[PDB]
C-alpha cells in the first residue's frame, strides 16, 4: 500500500493566519467586546528608517510605473529576513506599522530574565542581518506587564496592545540612535546583567545594549532549548521545519468566522482567489485621517478598553458611509490612535478630500463626549502613498507607507485638540475657505517642507 | 553535468483529468455514441449526510458572505481524506455527486473476492475517519457484472455505469443507517466469508458488516500487494509517492481533445488560466430542471444505449437554447437521470424560471416517445445552492449541493410521469396560472416544509 | 532552535530573468546606445519544422476553441526538453524565434575547441529526443568571432548578436536537411577532428556531422567538467540542483530597472500578478509588418551599430503611434530584421491594415535615408497566428508563429527594395486601390498558395 506524500494544504483558514499573531491566532477567548486580558512578557519594536524616502523615490519616471512593485519587492526582500529571525528565535509579531513592527515574547514572569536574552541576542542578530539603499534599524526592548483589548462590532475586530511595557518599547526606540539596541529602565532592571555590556543614555535611564558577553560555559543553543519549554507553539517535532505552527492549521468555520473579522474584506477576496494577487500593490493618492485618543491613564486597560470600544463603534459607522477603512489601531507615545484611509483599492469615491474633512469633524465631536477620553487630535493629510500586504509568505498584513502617513501621524501629535489638515487637502477639498484657519508653522520630526497647515474649524 | 530536478508539471492534460475516473483517462475506445462495455468488478457508494442542511446553514449572515467559500473548504478537507484512502487501496473514483461519490475496483471475475475483501477494509478505514459537525457516512457495496456506457456529441461526452451491481450498491447504500456498510445480496454472495462476521437485514437478503476477522496468519500488507498484480494503474516504482497515476500525463493533443469533452468550458476556462480558481465556487440562486427516464430494463446497456444518446441529444440543443447545463447524469432507483442546471456560473440568462419549465416540458414531450422510454417524469425546484469543485486536487468535479437538488430529485420520483415545480418556480415564472395545477402534498424521504408543489401542465 | 527550509522565492526580478540569457542578466554594462561588445564562442542555432503547419491545423473546428491552449502545451512541452538539454551542457539560450533557438556558449578563443566537442554532443542528444506530429529540428553550428549590440531608447533595449559566426550559423541550419547537424566552415576548421566523423555537403564548404566517435580513453563527464572550469555561471555546489543561477537573482531595483526594459509591458503585467497567466496565449488575427536593413558590411558592428539605434528609434515613435509593438530583433541572411506585430493582445486598434501599411511607407521613407543603410525591405501579412510564450519555466520568451509570418519574412526577402503586402491586406485596408501594383508571383522556399501579392506603392 503506497503512502503518499500529502501536499501543503493552503487552505483559506491558514491564508488568513498569516495576518494575525497567534496571539489572536490560539487565542480563543469571548466574543464579548471590549475584551481585556493582562500578562507578562518581552517586547520588540524593530523601525525601519529610509522607507518613506525611498518610496517617495519610487514615485519617480525612472521605474516606468512598476513603482509599487518593485518597493514591495524590495521591502519584502527585507523585510522577510528580520521576520525569519523573530519567528525562528521563538517571537510572536504582533503588528506591522508601515515599515515598523512589533513583536511578543509572552511568558510566566519567572521566565521574563532569561526570555530577555534570547531577544538581546535576536536583536544583535538582526542588526547584523545590514551590514550589507540607506536603510537601517532601530530596536526598543521592553519587558513587564502587558495588556490586550480586542475590540469591534459583529462583523469587525481589532486588538490592541496596552500599558507601561508598550509605552516604554516606543520610548526606547525613539532614543535609538541608527543601529542601536536601546532596553526599558524595567528592561534592563529584570535582564540578567552578568550577560550584557550596556552604556549609559543621556537624560535618560533607559540603556543601550554594547555587547552580549556570556559566560565561560554558556552554549546558547541549550540555553535557547531550555527556553522553548516555555514557547507554547514554537514549532517542533514532526513541524521543527515549519516557521509557524500556524501553517498546520485545518478547516474550521468557528475559527474560521472569528479570524476573518481582523482582515479587510480586499485581502479575504485574494485569499479566496476572486482577485489577482498584485491587485493591492498600488502606490495610489489616498487620504489619510489619523486619529488619536488620550486618557487620563494611557495603561488603564479596564478603563480605556469601553472608551476605545465606544468610539470604533462611531468611527466605523462614519468610516462606512463613505468607504474609509480603518488600516491599524495602536498606541501613540500619547493614546490611541486611529489610522483610517479614504480610497484604497476598489474604494474611491468622489468627493474624497470634502468627506475625509467631514468624517474627521463628526469623528472629533463625538469622541470629545466620550467618556474617559481626554483629548482628540485629529491629522489629514492627502499624497501618493504605497499600499500593500508586507512581510513574509508566513506572517504579513496590509500596511500603507508614505510622507503623507508620517505627516497625518506628526499633526495630530504637533497640534493637539484640533482637527488639522495638509495643503493638498485644504486645496482640492469643496468647502468654504473660512471652515479653515491657517497655522503657525511647527518644526517637526521627521519631516520637511510640508506646506501650510490648517485647521479645519469647521462652520461656527 | 548536473542532473536538475524536473518539476512537477502541471500541464492542461493533467488537470483535466483530474476530473475524470482512469476508466475514461485510460480506457482509449471508439468515438461512437453509444458506445458500451462490460467488465466486472466491486463498487463502494460513499454517502454523506449533513451537508444539504449545512449548505443551508453557510447562507446566513454570520458566514459574512464567504459562505461558499467556508463550505467548499470544509467539505472538501473532509472528502479530500475519503479520496485519498479510495485511491490509496487501489479505487477509481468515477464520479461525485453531491456530498456522495461512486468508486469502483475493476478486475477479472476470478479476483473479486480477494478485491471485495480489499474494499471492506477500505470501508472500515473510511468509517473510522469520522470519530473526530453534524454529517456521517453511509457506505453500500455491490460485486458482479458492470456495463459502461459512453454518449454524446462531437463536442460533449458524458459516461454512465448500469447493470445489477450499480442498482444494488444504491439499495444498499439506502438500507444503511448511519455508519453501515452493507454488502449487496450478490457482494456477499461472492466475498470471502471466513473474513467478515456480518448480521442480518430485515426483510432484505443485503447484509451490514461488523467485523472484519481475519485469520492467523493474514497479513493486509501482503495480501494488499498481491491483489496490487490485478490493478492496471496502481501508482508503483518510481511513481508510488503519487496517487494517481494521470499525474503523469504528457502532452497529447488526440487524447486532450477526447478527454476535455467530458468537463465544462467553465472549467476549462480555469485550467487554462483564464479565469481566477475562485470564481466557480458560489452559493447562487438557480433552477434545477431534474430529468428521469425509466425504461422496462434498466440493466440492458444495448436497449437503453441507444435510447439516453436519441435522448442526450435533444436535452442538449434544448438546453443549449438558455444556457442550460447538464451537470450529471447517472442512473437511479429507476432509471437514468440528467441533474440540468439552469444559471451556473457565468451563464444565468433573464426570466430562467419560464425557461426551465418550457424546456422541462420541450424535453418531456419528446423523451416520451423515443423508442424504449417506458416513462419521463421531471422535476424542477429553485433557490439558493452551493456550486463548485469538489474532492482532492488529484481527483475532483464539478457539483451542486442543496435543499432544490435534494428537492427536485424527490419530486421527479414520487410524482412520476408528469413535469412538477416548486412554489419559487411557480410564483416567479411569467405563464398564465392555469398552465399549472396544484398538487397533493407527498411525504418525502430528506424533505420538509417544501410550500406547494405543482404539475407543469403546460396548455391544452 | 530551528532551521526552517527556504521556499524558492519567486520574486520579479527572477521571473524578468527567464525572459533574458545571461549574456544580459550578469553583463552589467553600460546603459549608453549603441553598445558593442566582442568576444567568442560557439553557436547553436536549433530549428523546428512542422510547427507553422500545425499551427494553421489548430485553428481548425475538432480543438473546439482551445487551439490556442493545446498549441502552446504541446509546444513547450517539447521545446523545454531541448532547452533543458541546452542548459545542462552549460549554453546560453540566447533568443527564442517562433519555433527555432539561438544558443551561445561564450569561452576564450583558446578553449573553443573542446567546447565545440561538448555543443556536438549537445546537439546529437537533441536529435536523439525526437525519434519518439510531423516535426523534426534542424541543427547549425558555428565558431568564432561575435558580437553584440545593445540598442534602445530609456524606457525599452533590445540586442543582438552580428557577425561572421552568426551569418554561418544561418547558413548551416538552412543547408541542413530534417536532423542534420551542420558544422560551419570555420566551427570544422577549429573542431578538435580526431572526435567526429564528417562527410562532406554538396557545393559547400560547411559539413555534415556524422558520429562522434571519442578516443579509447575519453571520459565524457570529466571532460565536461574540466570544461565547466571556462563557464562563469554553470550551476554548481549548493546550487547545482538548478538549471540557472539566474534562478538565485534576488531583488535589486536598479537592476530589475535594467532588465525590465527588455520585455513587453503586458509580460510584466502577468509578472507582476495583475493579469491572469493564460490570457497572453492566444490565435489571433494580426498584421506582420518584417523590416529587414541591409548594410553593406553586416558584420562592421562600428557601422552598422549607429545606424540600427537611428533605425530604431524612428521605428518606435512610429509604432507607438498604432500600439505597434517590436517583437523580435535579429539578423536575418542579409540584414538585420524587425518583427513587428499590430494586434497583440490588449493591443488592437480599428483599421489596423491601413496603419499597418502607413506606418511601414513611413519606416521605409526614414530608414531609406539612414547613413549606412543599403536597402530598406518590408513585408506585410496579416491572419491567425499564434501569440504566447515559448520555452522552459526558467527560459522562455513572448513569440508569435504562423504561415503569416513566414510570409512575411520570405517577401521582404523576395522582393528587396520595396515595401510589399498580402491579399488579407490589400483587401481589408482602407486605401486607394492605385496605391498598389499587382506584382509577378515567385516561387517562395517554405510557402504556398499564397494569394497575390502587391508592392504599396503609397501616393505619387
Ligand atoms: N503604516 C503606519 N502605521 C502606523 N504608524 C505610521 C505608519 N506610517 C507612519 N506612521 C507614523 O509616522 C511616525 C513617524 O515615524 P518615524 O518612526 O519617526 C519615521 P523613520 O522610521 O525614522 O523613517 P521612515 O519614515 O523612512 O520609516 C511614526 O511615529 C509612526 O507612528
Ligand atoms: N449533486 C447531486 N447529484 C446527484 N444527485 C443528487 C445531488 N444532490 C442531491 N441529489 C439527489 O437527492 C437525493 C436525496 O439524497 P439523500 O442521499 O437521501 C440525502 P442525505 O445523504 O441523507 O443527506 P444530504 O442531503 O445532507 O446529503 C439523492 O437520491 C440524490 O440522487
Ligand atoms: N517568430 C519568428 N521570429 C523570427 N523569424 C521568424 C518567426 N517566424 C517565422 N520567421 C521567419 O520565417 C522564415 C521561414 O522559416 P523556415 O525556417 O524556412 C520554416 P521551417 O522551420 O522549415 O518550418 P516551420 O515554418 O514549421 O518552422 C525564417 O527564415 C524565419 O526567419
Ligand atoms: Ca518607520
Ligand atoms: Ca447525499
Ligand atoms: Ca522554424
Ligand atoms: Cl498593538
Ligand atoms: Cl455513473
Ligand atoms: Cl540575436
Amino acid at each position: 500500500m503506497n503512502t503518499p506524500k500529502e501536499e501543503f494544504q493552503d487552505w483559506p483558514i491558514v491564508r488568513i493566519a498569516a495576518h494575525l499573531p497567534d496571539l489572536i491566532v490560539y487565542g480563543h477567548f469571548s466574543p464579548e467586546r471590549p475584551f481585556m486580558d493582562y500578562f507578562d512578557g518581552v517586547l520588540m519594536f524593530v523601525d525601519i528608517s529610509g522607507f518613506t524616502a525611498m518610496t517617495e523615490k519610487f514615485s519617480s519616471a525612472m521605474y516606468m510605473d512598476r513603482g509599487a512593485e518593485q518597493l514591495v519587492e524590495i521591502l519584502n526582500y527585507h523585510i522577510s529576513a528580520i521576520v525569519e529571525k523573530v519567528l525562528i528565535f521563538g517571537g510572536d509579531i504582533l503588528k506591522f506599522a508601515g515599515d515598523a513592527l512589533l513583536a511578543l515574547w509572552r511568558v510566566e514572569r519567572k521566565q521574563l530574565k532569561n526570555i530577555i536574552t534570547v531577544v538581546i541576542k535576536c536583536s544583535l542578530e538582526i542588526h547584523g542581518l545590514f551590514e550589507t539603499l540607506d536603510i537601517r534599524v532601530k530596536i526598543g526592548l521592553a519587558a513587564g506587564h502587558i495588556s490586550m483589548l480586542v475590540f469591534g462590532d459583529e462583523t469587525h475586530s481589532h486588538f490592541l496592545v496596552i500599558g507601561q511595557a508598550v509605552d516604554d518599547v516606543r520610548l526606547a526606540q525613539n532614543m535609538a540612535q541608527m543601529n542601536d539596541v536601546i532596553l526599558s529602565p524595567n528592561c534592563w532592571q529584570l535582564c540578567d546583567r552578568s550577560m550584557i555590556e550596556i552604556e549609559s543614555v543621556p537624560d535618560q535611564r533607559a540603556v543601550k545594549v554594547n555587547f552580549l558577553k556570556p559566560p565561560p560555559n554558556f552554549n546558547f543553543d541549550e540555553f535557547f532549548t531550555k527556553c522553548t519549554t516555555f514557547m507554547h507553539y514554537y514549532p517542533s517535532g514532526e513541524h521543527k521545519n515549519l516557521l509557524r505552527l500556524a501553517c498546520t492549521l485545518k478547516p474550521d468555520p468557528e475559527l474560521e468566522m472569528s479570524l476573518q473579522k481582523y482582515v479587510m474584506e480586499s485581502i479575504l477576496k485574494q485569499i479566496d482567489n476572486k482577485q489577482l494577487q498584485g491587485y493591492l500593490s498600488e502606490l495610489r493618492p489616498v487620504t489619510i485621517v489619523f486619529v488619536n485618543l488620550m486618557f487620563e491613564d494611557q495603561d488603564k486597560a479596564e478603563e480605556i478598553g469601553p472608551a476605545i470600544q465606544d468610539a470604533y463603534m462611531h468611527i466605523t459607522s462614519v468610516l462606512k458611509i463613505f468607504q474609509g477603512q480603518i488600516n491599524k489601531v495602536f498606541m501613540f507615545d500619547k493614546g490611541c490612535s486611529f489610522l483610517c484611509v479614504f480610497g484604497f483599492p476598489g474604494e474611491k469615491v468622489p468627493d474624497e478630500l470634502t468627506h475625509a474633512l467631514e468624517c474627521a469633524m463628526d469623528i472629533f465631536d463625538f469622541c470629545s463626549q466620550v467618556h474617559k477620553i481626554q483629548t482628540v487630535s485629529i491629522g489629514v493629510a492627502s499624497g501618493i502613498v504605497f499600499c500593500g500586504i508586507v512581510g513574509h509568505t508566513v506572517r504579513h498584513e496590509y500596511t500603507v507607507i508614505g510622507q503623507k502617513v508620517n505627516l497625518a501621524a506628526r499633526m495630530m501629535m504637533y497640534y493637539p485638540g484640533i482637527v488639522t489638515c495638509d495643503s493638498v487637502t485644504y486645496n482640492g477639498s469643496n468647502l468654504p475657505a473660512y471652515f479653515f484657519k491657517e497655522l503657525p508653522k511647527k518644526v517637526m520630526k521627521g519631516v520637511a517642507d510640508s506646506g501650510p497647515l490648517y485647521q479645519y474649524w469647521g462652520r461656527t
